């Protein structure tokens, strides 16, 4: 890399109108913005972007959670996990955007935000009652931009809907009364490569549109086509997310021996 093409705001609308992103839906974005870059207008013009497409009667959801088992959440100071990346630390600081209160947290904009993200402490993080499952019943479209379903989250609601078999006691810390409460559930976790599965499940039946968003390799599904497809495959086989335990995965293995 080094003299590379820095796409400014309009042709990044036109990227992902031409990918599918429709005006007045509701559009969960998970992103790495270093597939993405270099923009014109850095992480900030692809949030840009990705409002201008959806217009002002859409909504715009990113993850917002802090990845802290030990410490309370904040929405207005709490930064999120590296892993989710920059543009959705950056996201839920922008103005009029509200975020969930809870260490789940997603993030959201829009006429629908509110919906999305308004409610309480989810357990397990996915359930219904949680702002992933508040997208599928709002029958919204999720955009993979630089990452690819092992980052779909909407697959982990997807798990719990079919009633999974398996599940890891995890914990996280709230604030009760103003004393620190550690909260224990059991979370169905394992080690998400195998989440890339749904590429072909997906693709065969042409419910993925593929294409390009600045530099990023592009992929949009809606989120009931991404809950139905895996609820197909889970009906099948409830363990084709774990590898196989000649595979040596320590998480997978963690997660059969929970069932
Ligand atoms: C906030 N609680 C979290 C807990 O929810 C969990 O979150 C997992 C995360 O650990 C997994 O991470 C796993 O996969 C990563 C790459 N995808 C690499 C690390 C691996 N442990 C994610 N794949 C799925 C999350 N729901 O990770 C442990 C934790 C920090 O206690
Ligand atoms: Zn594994």
């Amino acid at each position: 890399q080094m003299m590379q093409y820095e796409w400014r705001k309009a042709e990044l609308i036109g990227q992902l109108l031409n990918l599918g992103v429709t005006p007045g839906g509701v559009l969960l974005v998970h992103s790495s913005f270093r597939s993405v870059r270099p923009l014109e207008d850095g992480p900030l013009g692809l949030i840009e972007a990705l409002r201008a497409a959806l217009g002002p009667g859409g909504t715009l959801v990113m993850p917002s959670w802090s990845g802290l088992d030990d410490e309370p959440f904040d929405p207005a100071t709490s930064p999120v996990t590296p892993d989710l990346g920059v543009v959705s630390d950056t996201f839920w600081r922008l103005p009029n955007v509200k975020r969930s209160a809870h260490p789940f947290a997603f993030a959201a904009a829009g006429p629908q935000a509110e919906q999305i993200i308004s409610d309480p402490l989810p357990l397990p993080p996915h359930s219904p009652a949680s702002p992933v499952a508040r997208v599928h019943e709002l029958d919204g479209q999720v955009l993979l931009l630089g990452v690819g379903h092992d980052a779909n989250t909407t697959l982990a609601l997807a798990e719990l809907m079919a009633k999974v078999p398996y599940g890891v006691p995890r914990h996280c810390t709230i604030l009760q009364d103003g004393k620190l409460v550690r909260v224990d559930y059991l979370e169905n976790d394992h080690c998400c490569e195998r989440f890339a599965l749904a590429d072909r499940w997906l693709k065969e039946k042409s419910l993925q549109k593929e294409g390009p968003v600045g530099h990023a390799f592009a992929r949009l599904i809606r989120s009931r086509d991404i809950v139905a497809t895996a609820l197909g495959q889970l009906g099948r086989d409830p363990l084709i997310f774990l590898h196989p335990p000649e595979a040596g995965c320590e998480e997978c293995d963690a997660a059969r021996q929970s069932i």
